[PDB]
């Protein structure tokens, strides 16, 4: 039938390039595809920057269910069998049901997005997406500090690491973000929820 | 140094075999490992001797105890889906403190939904291997575990924890996983299915 | 430590795009690289595989460079294997891209050995021009007609001569069988 | 049909992985058949997992067996272990099976003790739809191991030694590239020796 492919990893891993690669191969077989992207609510963005440059044509949607409405609309080409989704982490939980129904109905769904927000925690609905994806490709970047495989995105404001309670959404590139390995990802004021965690950390440092 | 590998997929995909395979390689290089499993009520082969723990934090307590050999820097964890949320913090802390953590567990419960705390482990895992079984119906790659009782597919609202093997469970592809009374959260979902149904 | 990464698959699989992706990763981390190509996307053209080691030894080479890219590797001879292994042994990361099969479906030049020496292998798929399944083979056609087994290996070109196909849609007239029971088995089936 | 190739050094779990892939079929009631070159009745991993197998002297005998009354017509999957012991003819056999609707899952060593391609396997990489290069753990440094090292009386095996030698930990270990050393390894390119010597000196 259909299925879900999920492309993930930190910033600077080339996630979007990988999505473009997968769509370009469809073009040589003349297989039709359609790409969607979430439109962030700019009222919920702390500081808006105006920029429109993009490497990949996609239809902006305000919410995940609007993908299904678009497919039901006159704008949709009925021969389209592949649905691409970029920057998926900006959707809410509603994307999971959408992607599943698409896959259950004969579509190949190719999804790209960040696995972790700046805190190193799951970004929005992507945790559940991992579970539903038939195929996962977790890409790596290169650690800006040591050059090892980078698995994390680190936000720095004026050289200072971002605090745990800072805003999830902050749009930007190298001016705010670097790719780092686990070892070089530090988040000030990260809490511990287990009762014996800080005891263990103290124990192993002696 | 220190990272997490996650081995996942439906029942009958050989997850435990893959965990065994990964850990067994260590024995030739004299690298010690220790396996943990949650408290849970064959062909030829040796199973992993493993410490039974009632909760994820008990893993760290064990490591700090006189029972743990401090030369051990590889930690195995099987049936991870039976843990609660606290497993993620345990795994991350181990990885941050020089341990290699190799984890196996089901990605989906019988409803086709994320099993326990599993979804978060995908994000925290450096390496993910999603294994496939073989669909009991069509032979394609199987991605889901299906529960039947007396021939009938288990209803959506049945209990999640139900221990057993082939008497209740089979592996199926997406198309052959059906859950009676599965709810739709999005208001346009059933509209779309009916719309697309018409050819 | 050094190593070899190998990107492969048929035409229209996006091999070059994947090579580009991996090198672009390096730029964000301030890691310098250098790409080489055989004679007939920025690269240094070399007439043979050992010339890569000569260029590196020359003073036109940036001493900072720790990553070596090699595109269209199937056009080199077997000498590329030693060169690649030498670089890996001497601290370089070598990222190689090339076709795994020629139009006949047989190993393209030196790549068979390269597979063995590579630490990491990524075999990419294209989309079959005939059925849309995963494509693993490159098919040549000259005038609607499939290329004969004994046609020339090197023939530079794009869609005017070539397509991606799955194994089932890859057909080569006059393909010989070297095993005595192969035709006996095929007739049986 | 199609071809899957499982490879990498000794102690990587290759046979264990073949067994895993084939065991999956049993729960779905899918028949398979395992072949091995040359326990004689089965293939086994080093943790005691095992499957029955037919042993063959050569690749063409696989097709002969499949054409005989001993072959179950329901068989969809063909497994082949220790493939490095076959000759070049294994490629054609594997291709023909894949072309005739069989899934062929193949396991074997990629490199001999010299670090060179083991027998016919270089071509199998090309013909295999799916490649799984497994790693062992370096006996020296604990890094991912990619090579098999042979030792004779505690000393590394010479380049000109016999390729075929049956044995486990008595002779063989798994090592990373850096810890794989073979005395009297020849340089085939006329500028390779001058490169190493130049580059080593560049650390001045
Ligand atoms: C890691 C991270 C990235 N981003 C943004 C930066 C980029 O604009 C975009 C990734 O392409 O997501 C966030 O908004 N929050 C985060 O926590
Ligand atoms: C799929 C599934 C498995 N299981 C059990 C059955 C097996 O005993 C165990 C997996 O080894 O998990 C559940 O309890 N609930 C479920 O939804
Ligand atoms: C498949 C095939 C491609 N090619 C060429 C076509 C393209 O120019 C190049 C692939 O990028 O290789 C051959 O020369 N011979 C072949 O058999
Ligand atoms: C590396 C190597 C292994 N072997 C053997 C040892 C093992 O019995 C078998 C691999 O399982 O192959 C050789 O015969 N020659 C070699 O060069
Ligand atoms: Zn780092
Ligand atoms: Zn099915
Ligand atoms: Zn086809
Ligand atoms: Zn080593």
């Amino acid at each position: 039938i259909g299925w879900i492919e999920f492309i993930t990893g930190p910033m600077f891993a080339g996630k979007t390039a990988e999505l473009i690669r997968r769509l370009h191969r469809l073009e040589y077989a003349d297989v039709k595809y359609l790409v969607f992207k979430p439109k962030i609510d700019t009222r919920s963005i702390r500081n808006i920057q105006s920029r429109t440059g993009t490497s990949l044509p996609s239809v902006e949607v305000e919410s995940a269910p609007e993908i299904l409405n678009y497919i039901m609309s006159n704008s949709f080409n009925d021969e389209t069998k592949v649905i691409g989704i970029d920057e998926v982490q900006f959707f809410d939980d509603r994307i999971c049901e959408v992607a599943n129904i698409l896959a259950e109905n004969g579509f190949v769904v190719i999804i790209s997005g960040l696995d972790k927000n700046f805190k190193g925690e799951p970004f929005g609905p992507i945790a559940k997406l991992f579970t539903y994806a038939d195929k996962i490709t977790k890409l790596t970047a290169i650690c800006n500090e040591c050059g090892a495989e980078a698995t994390h995105s680190l936000r720095k404001i004026d050289g200072k690491h971002a605090d745990y309670n800072d805003d999830i959404v902050k749009i930007g590139c190298q001016e705010f973000y670097s790719a780092v390995c686990r070892h070089h990802h530090k988040v000030p004021n990260r809490p511990y929820l287990n009762s014996n965690s800080e005891e263990f950390i103290k124990f192993f440092k002696n």
